[PDB]
């Protein structure tokens, strides 16, 4: 590590003695130049406070599992599915069955053994090739309902170096995929098929082009308000600040064709550590649905954490529609399934998150707790039912089955 | 155990959404507007500003971080951490709470007596506003070439009621009597370049009009100038709401604080809602000048804003953080040795699995990216390592932080 020794910036205040590092910043461009500048005029998300739960989709079983050093065994997968069901999740990603025999086997097992509750819709991932799309539908044979999630990469970079293809050609991959899904659904009546499309690497894709591909896919699928389509907009790489994600989401929500037949879905990764914020801002921008994992498992920096998002609603008086009353049981099961720890400082579930080491903070917390008890008596009430008013502790640890520890 | 929510759906909930009401006691918690106040900011500008320079960084690892540890830093571990922060490029370094902690007092004496403080570094000390605590704080720093004395008192609606059982005027007088005492003490210790920092502690639970009033009053006592500014540090003591509302509050303060060109507006965002990084970046775009955090987000409970993520979030979009992160492994080894707590596998930039790809499709795309770069390098008689980084799925060249891509 070499102490930066370059000169200060032109106009750097004299009280800031920081120096230029020799890091190769020239290999990297501001988001506006790497992709495009902000399309969004008259944004409204900064003025909208979340007042309801989104539709949650848990991707722990596929998008999560794919990220593991030690892949989930059949037993760990069933434990994860069971946990997700008991928590209250209604859409659950279960595999990439056309590319993974173990995914394929798991899908068959839950279908054939009657593991799927009537209000749960399994989700399967597929790429656009016709034979992979056929294998996806076959895996799901006998399912009473399923979401077939088809996708292809739309970014400026991937169009150039991966596909070596223009805009029309890349759009045709997606529309040809949708046409195949329509053909296959007709071949398999009696499963209620639902569709989800992602312009993968959406955050690296020009918005007008993202809207174009989605609109075209929608034309083929012909969704209706009663049989909507999911357009899921992934931050495949989280590329800039979460305000710009949210602006993009609002622009899409405002401008996509047939909007009232669209479930607008978010899938934010954490490359810049701001996945939760992108999700929360993006939800205020008009999204309908969020794809994440318990404790934010997923490749590299991971998926948006469903626990942090859920309890961020609860702690501001909004029902997440999910049972978080035993976070310890959630946490044990997750660590068992993923064979990877929940960090000590992880919001709501980490080892240290209901501890106070500071003496002043310990004093203040006791004042807060003693004053609540005093009020409980002066109202003839159970303190446990009263408005939580304790300095330093955003929630009563007992509402998630945890305990405050003065250390 | 865990039981499937079975309460009714919300009024208006679409029939495609089968979710039901849980028995979580949401009635015990109020929206932020009701718990504190609604947003004061009109015509916000932060949503339209992209960061184009590094903030003044302040590293609080040695006190605010150390306070969070299961196993307190020994003198050797503290020196190691201080050495890292210096070598990385940090110019303001919190070193202790010497009036509350004899082992802090000992560390502050050690660095001053032994001449450990680099010539471009200002040590930061924390104190509460009791006069005898303030006196002991200046005595701790006796001999220092320069120092920030950071005094604070809690200003939140909640703490006024249940902690201080006091009104607005009275809580403001705590802060101003604190300021007066610091002015008296600095006149008693010539030679040391004394600087001040004031925090309305629990600012996010405090009404903005009242946070401005207290800061303004403190400012009146200290009498800062553009040549001798004051730091007003605005902590999200508890992160209470979304990062846009924190940023709106910073912008409102930066607009409205008296004597703004003699103020260094500093951020201290915690991670209760998992949005500390966002709160810091949006808040910097709102007009802040300075950010207080720790390497790898160490700090009580969910911790402090991560300095590494904030720094690398600047580098990866073409802005020099003015900090050296060329060997992130070295930083991480030292952090884990000093804190005796791990960097998570998925921690941005530094975690074990951040330069890994398991997906077969991503692996293919990564190879295509890397192959096309080399053909462009060779095309232009350039070194591939000096060229614009263009690899699907990998925001930065792992080698720019001394790491390696691994296809697994
Ligand atoms: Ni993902
Ligand atoms: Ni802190």
């Amino acid at each position: 590590i070499v102490k930066p020794a370059g000169p200060p910036r032109v106009g750097q205040p004299s009280w800031n003695p920081q120096r230029a590092s020799s890091m190769p910043v020239n290999r990297y461009r501001p988001f506006a130049e790497e992709v495009e500048p902000i399309r969004l005029r008259n944004r409204t998300w900064p003025d909208r406070v979340i007042d309801r739960a989104p539709l949650w989709c848990a991707v722990d079983l596929r998008d999560g599992n794919q990220a593991l050093i030690d892949p989930m065994s059949p037993a760990r997968k069933r434990r994860m599915f069971d946990l997700l069901v008991r928590m209250g999740y209604k859409e659950i990603e279960v595999g990439f069955p056309s590319a993974s025999q173990t995914d394929f086997d798991f899908v068959r097992e839950i279908i054939e053994q009657g593991a799927i509750p009537d209000d749960v819709t399994i989700q399967v991932l597929t790429q656009c090739r016709p034979e992979l799309i056929e294998r996806t539908f076959q895996a799901c044979s006998g399912a009473p309902r399923a979401i077939v999630h088809f996708y292809n990469s739309t970014s400026i970079l991937q169009r150039r170096v991966v596909f070596r293809a223009n805009r029309a050609e890349v759009q045709a991959i997606a529309t040809d995929g949708a046409r195949k899904c329509v053909e296959q659904a007709a071949k398999y009546p009696g499963t209620q098929w639902r569709f989800e499309y992602s312009p993968e690497s959406y955050t690296g894709t020009e918005l007008e082009y993202a809207k174009q591909v989605c609109d075209a896919v929608g034309e083929v699928i012909a969704p209706t308000p009663e049989r909507p389509i999911i357009f899921n907009l992934p931050a495949t790489v989280e590329m800039t600040t979460p305000n710009v994600y949210a602006d993009s989401i609002e622009w899409m929500s405002r401008n996509l064709a047939n909007r009232e037949s669209v479930i607008l879905s978010l899938h934010p990764h954490n490359d810049r550590g701001t996945a939760v914020a992108a999700a929360e801002l993006g939800f205020a921008a008009g999204a309908d649905r969020i794809e994440g994992c318990l404790f934010g498992n997923g490749e590299r920096t991971g998926n948006v954490c469903l626990v942090t998002l859920g309890l961020n609603l609860f702690s501001r008086g909004v029902d997440p529609q999910i049972d978080f009353s035993n976070i310890d049981e959630i946490r044990r099961t997750v660590e068992y399934c993923n064979q990877l720890p929940v960090h000590e400082r992880h919001p709501y579930g980490g080892d240290l998150v209901y501890t106070a080491f500071s003496g002043s903070h310990q004093d203040a917390i006791n004042k807060g707790l003693d004053a609540m008890k005093l009020d409980a008596d002066a109202a003839d009430c159970d303190v446990d039912d009263m408005l939580w008013q304790v300095p330093y502790l955003p929630i009563d640890p007992r509402d998630v089955g945890r305990t405050y520890e003065a250390v």
